[PDB]
């Protein structure tokens, strides 16, 4: 019974920030239940208080929170409530240990987290290997961020729902600059678009002209920090990374054998199940050519943040050691 979930999640006392931990870059949810994940979204809303600032009501927020887990397909792997609740978690922590939050609008707050629970909504576990589709000569003649615009249009479409409006306290301006930042940090998500602007951002970093006041410098970072917390998971502690890895191969074999059987085609070694002994070897290139310029960025940003690019380097170490087998 969906209502009995309500009722339970609605009555039960959130605990503090502290006990619940989602202060910690290191935070796992290994250990909590579906139900505590809600309570510690709860507290993260309450915490960055958007709960006061914009009046939400208790039993909207607890009944959005729940429907917004319910519409991720909890049969696949990797993208699924989980991922999206660490993200937010990641969000929360970058906020305030990471100290963000000063250098960011109440509004601006309110859509990141959202954003962050909302970016992979019903998400059917298809990825796109294709890392550089952004920068190839043609890349305007594919249309790009497909699914991310499936996963704002669920986002949008649950914010609307009755009993689900937790911005219903918000004026007809603030709705439509929270709704306009939610949308960018979404589509921010698609992997290529974060591939394309970081160059720009990486620059404005190194030659000292990072200026957030500049509404352009502004959406880029925003789209940065969701890219930094939506790949966290690569920043974790060894144990908690390693398994975290193993649903992301998860979910590639998973399409490696839905794609033979679809297209008649033999899966890259990314999407290969019989290849798991090349996994460290390609998180290391993961790393390595995604990861730490974004973090080490976001260090030059915010010193605070800088727990997430050592747990990334500490987790390259490891994988090395297992790329050159032990
Ligand atoms: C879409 C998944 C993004 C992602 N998140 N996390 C935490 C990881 C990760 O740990 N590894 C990889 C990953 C990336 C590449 S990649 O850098 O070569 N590249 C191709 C695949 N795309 C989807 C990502 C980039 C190759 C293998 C990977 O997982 C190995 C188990 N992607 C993600
Ligand atoms: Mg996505
Ligand atoms: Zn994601």
């Amino acid at each position: 019974e969906e209502t009995r979930e309500l009722q339970s999640l609605a009555a039960a006392v959130v605990p503090s920030a502290q006990t619940l931990k989602i202060t910690d870059f290191s935070f796992s949810d290994f250990e909590l239940s579906d139900l505590e994940t809600a309570l510690c979204t709860i507290r993260m809303f309450t915490d960055l208080n958007l709960v006061q600032n914009f009046q939400m009501k208790h039993e909207v927020l607890c009944r959005w929170i729940l429907s917004v887990k319910k519409n991720y397909r909890k049969n696949v792997a990797y993208h699924n409530w989980r991922h999206a609740f660490n993200t937010a978690q990641c969000m929360f922590a970058a906020l305030k240990a990471g100290k963000i939050q000063n250098k960011l609008t109440d509004l601006e707050i309110l859509a990141l987290l959202i954003a962050a629970l909302s970016h992979d909504l019903d998400h059917r576990g298809v990825n796109n290997s294709y890392i550089q589709r952004s920068e190839h000569p043609l890349a305007q003649l594919y249309c790009h961020s497909i699914m991310e615009h499936h996963h704002f249009d669920q986002c949008l479409m649950i914010l609307n729902s009755p009993g689900n409006q937790i911005l219903s306290g918000l004026s007809i301006e603030e709705y439509k600059t929270t709704l306009k930042i939610i949308k960018q940090a979404i589509l921010a998500t698609d992997l290529a678009l974060y591939i394309k602007r970081r160059g720009e951002f990486f620059e404005l970093i190194r030659k000292n002209q990072f200026n957030l006041e500049d509404p352009h410098q502004k959406e880029l970072f925003l789209a940065m920090l969701m890219t930094a917390c939506d790949l966290s998971a690569i920043t974790k502690p060894w144990p908690i990374q390693q398994r975290i890895a193993e649903l992301v191969a998860t979910e590639f074999f998973d399409q490696g054998d839905r794609e033979r059987k679809e297209l008649n085609i033999e899966p890259t070694d990314l999407m290969n199940r019989e290849k798991k002994n090349k996994i460290p070897s390609m998180q290391v290139g993961f790393i390595d050519a995604i990861c730490l310029q974004l973090y080490e960025a976001l260090t030059h940003v915010s010193e605070d943040c800088f727990p997430l690019l050592d747990g990334c380097r500490k987790n390259r170490q490891k994988w090395q050691a297992l790329a050159e087998q032990q």
